[PDB]
């Protein structure tokens, strides 16, 4: 919300929050503090009856430690792009991968879910990724009403020196190669929806080099959600099969991967939503021993009350499922539990 | 000021400044172009007839260094609360320690004074900190005018790892273990004040293990102050006592230090501003030889000129009272005098 | 620029620009995705009759790289001042040394150009700049614009010759001045003049092996021809200890050369071709005289409207690979890149 400006046919909108949050858990790397705020500019420009132009920007700053630290700030979202009436639209930049267009749908826990579980940023089209072309279609050229889809390429982000580099370059976990995915969703009744999405991206030569889990030339990503919205009750499941594309944490990638999110939620009319959902992500055929491997298993509920628009107060409590094992412990996945208190201005 | 929303109970109130600012000192790590400057956002929902939430964001943005330099950016504030009425408020976040509602009143000089001098910035609740739980009462529930008070805990807030870490860990000078605080303040007349503040803190295990100066299990600060701002007069005192407290430049903590500030002010019709100022920080029962020590003395003379609210410039002169000695150089306390000239636009 | 804010003489300007960018090119430190945004504030506010307050920020946020990256964000200018009527300006901060006032009239090519090319930023008074007091007047108390400008040290990041804000030799600089001065001889056709002088710091005469004097200079004139849809300037510029010779340090002398031509058509259409050198002379190391930049630039840019527009810039290295280019790590390959720009 908050449009700033208005005039001439050119608008700006002013968004974001302040989520004051602190977690209770035993593991050390996620318990304390986690207060953070985010700031965007959503744009648009009229340029002709059929043709409008638009541009978006979101920051993430970091509130949880000092002044002297280092890396409180980053870009998730920076783009620009057409729209073409009901022809479509086509935007470049940092934007979400079509996949998402999918497992987006089981991303609304008070606070867990979303990437940093089943999957992360910079993880090929799986969530936000650097250098996405993105086109879009509403309603199949205005014939068939709810039936969206998308067409994606990423360019190679390669590493930061030497023969794979690009100017961008990273580490092994966030490189891509050449990529592209398509993502199709359709409102089959009112409030209940289908939807695929697959991706295909080339892998660096680090990524099979460097890290000693996951080899191949290639990731794939497939993924079949369904969306139950309607009558204050939210169902939503999403099922995602990886090869070399989903990280076993530290150690690299997994050959094989099997990726399940469900959730359930119900919305009182006084400003009370109670959330319960199961995630889970089955890794196959690790090297080095490891072999099937849970990467994440945990159980969630929480409630989250909506005094208004602009403010809101949750609790979050994962239930982790994992046994601590030498993969959890050599790859540093969390096995703990987590409580997350949060109380959150948004404009 | 600067109101750039205001409909449907929502307000959002944009300011800041940009302050061209340069140091003349014989301290190197002081001296030259200081240029920086602040933007943030106050924000301001209406829920219900009793209930107001509310947040604020606050970001420091240096200017003095180059495109290629590190760490030129940082969060002063965030946080985000509700408002009760004459109940009184909470809010959650990076805020200011109770302590400064009474060291405030001396932190008005032209350009130094503040954090950075008695206390600091991540410093158990004498200024800004991380994860601090603030809840406040103005004039004792409508019941008794002019007086106000504020209860406040903070979390632990830790080493980067080890057994005594959170997720937001940083160096032991900026670490904190559990604790709380309290302040009072009365206003006798509508330009006379007094108030009092207390804060207890537990410390780490970094701050006592890692620095030479300072052991204690215990950081507490006891302070009270006084204040006349009538009639275009402005004089303002504050005392502290802390243990374990006060930083002892880079050499650890004073494990006793007395601080003493004090400043007087007139406010000339045609906008000019003179300031005197006197400020102090003694060190007592110091290790490794060191027993008393002054860890900050001088005297500040200087004055701004206001052309209106959105702009002003000054200029404030640091007479230095500290002798070189072994402490001064060991711990890099500054014993140099600064002159500092500033043009500065608000909005 | 969008004004979200005037009431009581105070104004406050937003602006901006997203740019969806992509670069192609063998030179792998410059291939990719370069997509990056730019916010900014502009403020102004009366405060009587003949003085008015004044102040600018403007941020560069890049978008190319992770969320885990670091340094992708810094301030280009922030700046304080007041205007004394039309009696002219002062202002102190982080703002654009006066050379650029006549060298900004080349950098105009739809990507290319500009700082990072004959001068960078952080580059004595040649551009973007530390700390920098800026005297301005108008119509020379007619249509003669000067600028008189000083710069405090910025020094080492320790040792002698720190300050606050030290960095490394490539854009330190010691006490130095700049004047311009700009002139409207016909309509359309402007003529103009700039000298900076510099002194230099320890560290840019001990650390590279390149560049070696004790003040850094430029000597500037360039012309500009803006009318009747026709766009053509030139700049050359002549530098003593200021030209950086890449990563190797100084060019004790330089000479840089900046001519371009452009056509704006009615639907929107803009085509650009220029040509820029930077030619070094009595480089050490047995270097001597070597070309630091060359290249033809070709491209164009299609403006939907304000607010919106595409475009494409070819750059034609024409650099010889030799020892020179490898050692000092300045590129020989051409660069291709294609862009979608929303701008408020």
């Amino acid at each position: 919300g908050a449009e700033i400006y208005n005039k001439d046919g050119n608008k700006l909108d002013l968004y974001g929050k302040i989520d004051g949050l602190h977690y209770f858990s035993d593991d050390k790397s996620v318990d304390g503090d986690q207060t953070y705020m985010r700031v965007g500019v959503k744009g648009e420009t009229q340029i002709n009856d059929q043709l409008t132009g638009y541009g978006q920007w979101e920051y993430n700053v970091q509130a949880n430690n000092t002044e002297s630290s280092s890396d409180q700030a980053w870009t998730r979202l920076a783009f620009a792009g057409l729209k073409f009436g009901d022809a479509g639209s086509f935007d470049y930049g940092r934007n979400y991968g079509v996949v998402y267009d999918v497992t987006s749908w089981t991303d609304v826990l008070p606070e867990f879910g979303g990437d940093g579980d089943t999957y992360g940023s910079d993880n090929f089209l799986q969530s936000r990724a650097n250098g996405v072309a993105t086109y879009r279609n509403s309603d199949f050229f205005g014939l068939v009403d709810g039936l969206n889809f998308a067409l994606q390429y990423q360019g190679k982000n390669g590493s930061v020196s030497g023969e794979g580099a690009t100017n961008n370059g990273r580490g092994w976990s966030k490189q891509n190669g050449d990529g592209f995915g398509t993502s199709l969703t359709y409102d089959i009744w009112d409030g209940i929806s289908a939807g695929f999405a697959y991706s295909h991206s080339k892998r660096t030569d680090e990524q099979n080099s460097v890290p000693a889990l996951g080899r191949g030339d290639n990731a794939e990503t497939y993924t079949g959600g369904l969306k139950y919205d309607a009558n204050n009750i939210y169902l939503a499941s999403q099922y995602t099969q990886t090869y070399n594309a989903t990280r076993a944490g530290s150690l690299g990638f997994a050959n094989k991967a099997q990726n399940f999110e469900v959730v359930a939620q119900y919305q009182f009319d006084f400003g009370l939503r109670p959330s319960v959902a199961y995630l889970q992500s089955k890794g196959k055929d690790l090297e080095r021993g490891y072999g099937d491997q849970d990467i994440l298993k945990y159980v969630d509920v929480g409630a989250t009350y909506y005094f208004n628009k602009n403010m809101s107060t949750y609790v979050d409590y994962k239930i982790n499922l994992l046994d601590d094992n030498s993969f959890t412990r050599n790859a540093g996945i969390s096995t703990d539990d987590v409580v997350a208190l949060g109380l959150v201005y948004q404009f």
